[PDB]
Order: structure tokens, then sequence, then C-alpha cells
RNA sequence: AAAAA
RNA sequence: AAAAA
RNA sequence: AAAAAAAA
RNA sequence: AUUUUUUU
RNA sequence: UUUUU
RNA sequence: UUUU
RNA sequence: AAAAAAA
RNA sequence: AAAAAA
RNA sequence: UUUUUUUU
RNA sequence: UUUUUUU
RNA sequence: UUUUU
RNA sequence: UUUUU
């Protein structure tokens, strides 16, 4: 291979983006209450945190979900999704449970291709179900 | 195969080298704070407890982690890490996390080509982040 | 190739070692008298100058011999080797000498397997006759 | 036909009343914090495992399990040391649980030129872990 | 080969058995009287000789019988075995006879697989007849 | 086939050894006792009966054994081995009894590669047990 | 292979011989002086210093020369072997000369098998004939 | 040791050269040893980032 | 899908 | 798979 | 062949 | 195809 | 070839 | 079969 | 026709 | 070759 | 792919 | 008949 | 899938 | 399946 420096024949200009698109996978973690659901805000996925600040609209592609904390004694770990869309929220309860106490429940549901638009931060992406007090989110979305 | 000694026709005297190199991956453990990140200093992979207190140098390839401890109660075990260079330290956070809250949490990542140089003692190989008040480490390196 | 750092999906914590073993050639020195046999001690494989000073034990493999001096005048070089073992002493003198008098003389030995035990510093290798007031010797063993 | 028959037998055959037996011993042993506890070979030789006849073994590999459960808030480790009578090792062959309920093991194999026999005096390695019985079982050729 | 110790990553505790069975050919040998049938002990193979002290039942699969002794004068050596069983003796005489004065006389028998139960010291595997004052014996049997 | 003097176009000094190793069969005799068991000498290896007053050690590879004298009246030959290490002697009695009074009992055993280690004069390699009052004894070995 | 003792099924004695044969190449010097012609005795053959004082006779195959020792100055070195033999000495001069006054030079002949006949310490084997002050001799033979 | 300016020189065509890649380095020994002495040389890698030993 | 490893 | 030119 | 990091 | 029986 | 199962 |  | 082999 | 999903 | 190996 | 590095 | 060729 | 070959 290489080790030094060669040189490109480049020609004309190309055409650029400064701030072009990204699909990513955000790992964020919101806070359940019991016999509660929690509408998970979009405008937790536009952060430095994920450098995803420089976004206000992107698309989910699909939602999956982690508890993140021990469930209440002698019970099992669950977590449901809905999903919401402003066309029309979902009645849909994914649910997942977790087969031993000290594991993790999970679940996740993919939104199809005729439900993908952009959301901004005043949207919410879903709906969040479960016995325990932190839900860890992992969300595949297109930010734009 | 052979039962006996047998002789060696040896010829002219071969090139030699009494301080070889060596590829080594090498187990030890840090103290973590809650919610501060620890420099993992390079000087932790020369010691006689490796038998590398020889080498100064060393050629990082790729690093991994573990909790060594019990997370607090009603969390499970992460662990992040962020790679730490001397031409540029990197802002990334490889995060694992346990789903059985007595399982430890795993994460590593290795270095490419490009940016595998050597350093001594006095660099830092990564920050980690943990819940837990050890991690374990396991660093491939190539100790010269 | 890659040109940054990349995640491991690392999983349970591997079985390590964090003193292996070595496999290597060690180059060193001996002086010799003339017409008398010089016993080489295991003790000199193991030292801080061949990055050996942890170890205590080694399976040696197979000798070499290479006269380090010139011959006395109008002689050409030789050197001998005797393989001596705990479990009882060989009588052989592999012996190999020099058709120039300003070249080395060369030979050496083959351990075998059934006779490839550990030695400690206190034991010795085999024993040294040469003509020659320094002989170089380059022994393959197994560090353990 | 389901009945017993007779052999044809011939000249009168080589025997051996004692012969050798290739054998897996499960046994366990005391260890303390910090310190490496010499497994001695005389464990071997037992009644209880019908080879309390034997004064020899040629030992061909080692693995360890933890007994015990760890301390609070740690992981079971555990560690071997190869012992030789030609020279001790300093490897510390080392294996840890992932899981704080489940057991540390770790192993290692004997080459085909350090197998020489072991009396009840000879130790054959050290141990070391933060339980405090781990289990041995040793795959080894009595004679 | 390896000339050193190898790690060998072991699992989950495996299933043991510190007491295990053992396929045996036991050779010993019994007194016969002229004209007397011996019944051979069973106990006979449970031995600190045979390192089978420590069972106390076997499930034989075969006996074969050789004089041990000199056959009386002008006569040559024979022997009988009539097999015994707790179900039901036998009244088979298998008998061998040895076409030289000075050779041993030979005879054995086969227990079939629905024969193949257990005994104990108290029983008896079978009866010898012979000319000769000892008879040698070599039973093989399954201890367990 | 050529008939005369033939020109050798020699080239340089090889390597040499005076005192080479010898892959041998040794026969020899002892006297055994009744009941008591002889331990066979290795110096008896070491004598100028058999060419080897030169060597010190020997590395032994099978034992076998003869009945040399005629065995008390009314009894068969027989002659049993139990094979001695200086790490660890072993309790196999290997015996082999004889068919005919008139002939040998003959028995043997074979050493291992990992068994196959150096003795000195002063060291053992079985014990003998005959009915007989001397045993003939071939051992395979390699003089070094 | 194996790993512990196994017998040996040997059958009737086989047919024994102590003092065997034994092919060997044997190395040693002898001084020569500058214009005579110095006979070469098959007794230095015989000597505790090769393991072969129990021989008395030999079968002697080829012989190799090499100078021993420097030349005079300004001269290369050289070597002449004359066969010899009981029947009758040859006259032949068999001579290798060195192209290079540091080096050796040697030679060597080839004795047919037709003249393979035994030799007495009392015979010589061939005269040699050098400008150097010591000759080194390998002769390869059968020493019975 | 060995310096890294010795490879820029008008003696080379090198001395426009500011910066160089080493790639591999061999040696060899320019005058004779010691008297009864057999000629040795050894090389010890150096790097910015790390000596080597 | 004879025994032990 | 072993030796001794 | 070689302990360590990997790997349908 | 490591060991112990049975095995042309 | 020579010496060994 | 002997040679360089 | 320039760097490390050319089998 | 990255980041993601299969 | 790092250190030792095996018939010019 | 191996190939890899700037005109 | 965007980027960079 | 033993016997006898
Ligand atoms: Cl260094
Ligand atoms: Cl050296
Ligand atoms: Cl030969
Ligand atoms: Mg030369
Ligand atoms: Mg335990
Ligand atoms: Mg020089």
């Amino acid at each position: 291979n290489s080790n030094v420096v060669t040189m490109i024949r480049a020609g004309s200009y190309p055409k650029v983006n400064p701030t072009p698109t990204w699909v990513r996978a955000i790992p964020f973690e919101v806070s359940v209450q019991s016999g509660i659901a929690f509408k998970v805000p979009v405008g937790s996925l536009f952060s430095a945190n994920f450098r995803t600040d420089s976004f206000t609209s992107v698309t989910v592609m699909s939602v999956r979900a982690w508890t993140q904390l021990t469930p209440p004694v002698n019970e099992y770990s669950f977590v449901r999704l809905k999903p919401l869309f402003k066309t029309g929220d979902s009645t849909e309860e994914f649910e997942g449970r977790a087969s031993n106490i000290n594991t993790r429940a999970s679940v996740g549901y993919r939104i199809p291709t005729n439900l993908r638009q952009n959301t901004v931060a005043a949207d919410n992406v879903c709906e969040v179900r479960s016995n325990c007090r932190q839900v860890a989110l992992v969300i595949s979305c297109c930010f734009n």
C-alpha cells in the first residue's frame, strides 16, 4: 500500500451538503410509573448527548424497549408499547415479559413504510407501561 | 518421537534479539466512582505481575471491560468506554448494559491500524464509566 | 481497511492468565577455559536482560553453541556439548569444528520430548569444552 | 439360545491382577482469602475413589470450580498454578464468573512430557480464590 | 505437540462419579479335592489384591479354568465347570482335558445376557472338578 | 561394483561425536527367591559384557522376563513384573505363566514416552517375582 | 501412544547377542612431520574414548582426512592418503589441497567391498602426508 | 542515537526534505572488531510515541 | 446405541 | 515413529 | 508448537 | 485412534 | 547396510 | 570402475 | 529503469 | 470502510 | 498477523 | 508468470 | 441513503 | 446355542 501522500486529479466542483442526514439508534431512558403510561417525547432524540441537537425532525423506523430497574417484589418485569402517530394514535399494546425476575423485559415494534413521516420535538413516539420505575429505549430512526 | 538426544548440524551464528516483542492481553482492575470517569493509565500494563516490567512502550489494539462488582440496588450493571489518543481524544461512549442484575456488563472497542502507535506509562488508554465500583479490563496490546 | 474505532460486542468474561508461558531463543555467552568442562547453569536463562526475571523454571528443547573468540595460534576453533539431566547425565560429546581459523565453530543437540522436563536455576544444562575462551549459546526453551 | 455356552480356551494367558485405571476424580479443598493452597496428590488415593491401592499417578489435566459463594458484591474467581517436581510453574490460569450466583471455572492441561508419576507427598497445583471451598476434577492415570 | 501447560476453557461443573464401574479379568486359584466338587465363592473376586475391595457386587460375564498343578501319575489333566445361579443352578459339566501330561487342561463357559445379574460374596460362581489339586480361574466380570 | 579404492571429494570438516548413543537389547539373569520380590538394578546394564561400561545413564523403553530355571515340583512356571520409577513406583504386577511345566514363563511391559527418562546405576527398573530360582531379562533401552 | 505402562504378551525366549556389532564414524587426530609419511594404526580406533575398547577387530569402509593445524607460511594446506592392505599396500596418493590458506585441506577414499576384511590393532589403515603438523581423520568402519 | 537529520543532506539530494517516513533500517559494521573478537551490532527502534526495548 | 476418561 | 555415514 | 484478543 | 476386558 | 518392538 |  | 524479491 | 436494521 | 520450528 | 510505491 | 469519487 | 470339527 501507499506510505506517502498521493495526488488526486479532482475535476469540477461537486454537489455538496454541509448538513446531511444520519440514520441512528438512540439509547435513552424514560421514567415510567406503576399503572401509568408515559408518552415518549420525540424531543428526547434531539440532544447534544447524541450529536443530534442540529436536527429538528426525525423519521422513526423501529422502537425497542427494555426495563431499566428491578420489578416490584414477587413480580416479574414487563413492558408495553403503544404506537402514537399524528394522523391517529394506535391501540396496540406490544407487551414483553421477563421469565426471570433478575432479567430485563423487552419488546419492540416496527413502523411500516407508509407510516414513516417526520416528527418534531412536540410530537410523541409511543406510550410506555411497566411495573419498573425506568425503561431503557433504543429507537432506530433517520434524522434530517 | 525420538528417545535420545540428537546432534544439530548448526551453521553460521544467527540473528538474535535478547529483548523481543510480546503480544498480550492484560487482565487488571480499576476503581470507579459514581458519576465520574476514571482515566486508565498505560502504566498499569507494565508490571512484574504480567511479566511486562521490562517494557516501556506498548501498542494497544483492542480494549474490553467487565463490571467487577455488583451494581447499586434496583439497578442493572453498565459500563462505558471513551477511547483516548495522544493525537486527539475521542468522544465515543461505547456502552454495555447487563440484561440480568446478577450478570456483568461488557463492552469493548477496537483500535484501527492507522491509530496503533506506542504509548508510554504517562499516557492513558481510555475513560471508564460504570455504576459499579470496580471494572475488569482485558487490554489486547503489543508490548515492544 | 478501517479508519476509526469500532464497538466490540463483548460477552462473558473470558479465561485470563496474567503470567503466561513463552517460547524463546535465549542468547548468552560463557567463559570457557582450555581443557576444562564448564557446566552451564540454568540460572543464566532467568534474567531481566531477557525479560525472563519473572520465571523460575524452564523446559529446554535444544541447545546450540558458537565459539565467541578466536582459537589459539595455528589451530581451528572447536566446541563440544555434553547434555546433562537431573535423571541422569549423558556422556555424548557433540563436537563441531571450523574449517577456517577465522570462522566460528558450531554444534547443537535436541532434547527429546521424553526428556523435556523443567529445570530450575540451581540445575545445569550441559557441559561446554572449547579451545576458545568464550562460547556463545542460543538455547531454544519454553519458559513457564 | 438364551442359555450358557462353552468357550474353547487355549493356553493360559498373560494376566495382571492390579492393572492401571484412567479416572476423573472429583474432590474439594478448603481455601483461604489471599492465600494459595497447595493441593496434595495424596487426595487422589482414597477408598472413596476405589484408589486406596494405588501409590502413584500420572496427571493429565486439572479443572477447578468454586464450591461456595463469593464475598458480598464480588464475583467468583479461581486461579491455578501448576506445580512440578522438576520445577514449579508461575502461570496463574484464572477463570471468573460473569454471574455472582454462578461458579468460576478454569483448568490446565499437562503436556505429554511433564506427565510423570507423583506420590502422595507431591503437590499438583496451587489454588487461589475468593470462595472458601473450590471443587476439583482431575483427569489422571493411576498405576 | 505442546511442550508446556495450556489453558482449559472449562465451563459448567460436569456430571461426576467418584465410585465408577470396572470391567476386569480376575486371576485367582482355588484348591480342589479328588472326586469332590468345589463351589467357587464370589468373595474371591472382592479383594485388595485386585483393587476391588471397594465393590460389594459383581456381574460375571465368563469363566475360564486352567489346572494349576500336575495331574496324578499316569493320567492326563482334566477340569470340569458347572455353572451356578441363584435363580437355578445348571447341571452342565464343561470339561476340558489335556492332550499332554505336562500341559494344563483348559475349559470355559460364557454367561448369556439374560443371565448377567449381580452376585455377592456369599454366592457361588460354579463348581470345579479336577484330578489336579489346584485350579486357576480367570473370571471376566463387571464390577459395580 | 567397484573393485579398487575410490577417491572421496570431501568438503568441510563435519560435526562429529566420539561417544554417541546406542539402542540395545540387553540380556542378563537375576537370582530370585520364593515369595520375595527382587529389585532389578539399572547398574547391571552398564558392563563390559554388553559393551556398555562407558555409559552412565540409560533410557529404558521396555522390559521382558523369562524363567531361567525349572519351577518347584508339580508347579508351573510363573513370573511377575512391577515397574519402578523415581517419580513414583507402580503397583502393576504384570504376570505370565507357563502352560507346560517344561516350558518357561514369559511376561513384559512397555514404558510410555512421557515416562521415558534417564536412569543411573543407583536406580531400579522393576521388581521380579517367580517360583523359579532365576529369571532371564531382556531390556530394550537407549544408552546415552 | 500411551500414558501408562502396558503389558507385552511375550512369547518364547528369542535369539540374543550381548556384544553386537557397531557401524561407526570415528574421529581422531594424528601428528605428522613435514616430508615424512605417517602410518595410521588401526589400534587408535579401539579406545574407551570411542566406546570401542571391547572390540579387537574392525572392518574399515572409508577414510577421510582434514588438516588440523595451519600450514607453513606462504603455503596452502594439503593432505595425501595412501591406502594400506594386509594382502598388499597401494601406491595411490589421494590428495586434496585448500584454495584458501585459512581453510582446511580435505580428501578421502572408499574401500571396495572385496577389500572389506577385518583389521586388528596391529595393522595400519593408510599413510598420511601433509605440510601441517596434525591431521584430523574420520573413519567410517564396522566394529565387530 | 541515530539522528533523522543525517538523512537530509546535499550528498543524498535530500536537503529539500524536512520530514521522512522510515520503513526499515539495516546496519553493517564498517571497521574491524577488536582483537580475537567477532563483529556484532545491535539496533533499538526509537519512536516519538514510544521507544522500543 | 461395549466399559472409564 | 526411533538409531548410526 | 506457543498463555493471551478474537472467530457460523 | 488413551486405558481394561472380549477379540483372526 | 547395522541395532532395536 | 580411475581421473579435472 | 528504481523500494522490498525475482526461485 | 463508517451509523443503523435484517 | 508477534516468538520459537522441520531433509540443499 | 506472482507482484506492490510518486512520473 | 446520505457523504467523499 | 449347545454339540461333533
Ligand atoms: Cl519499551
Ligand atoms: Cl549467544
Ligand atoms: Cl554408517
Ligand atoms: Mg569454511
Ligand atoms: Mg462454589
Ligand atoms: Mg568480524
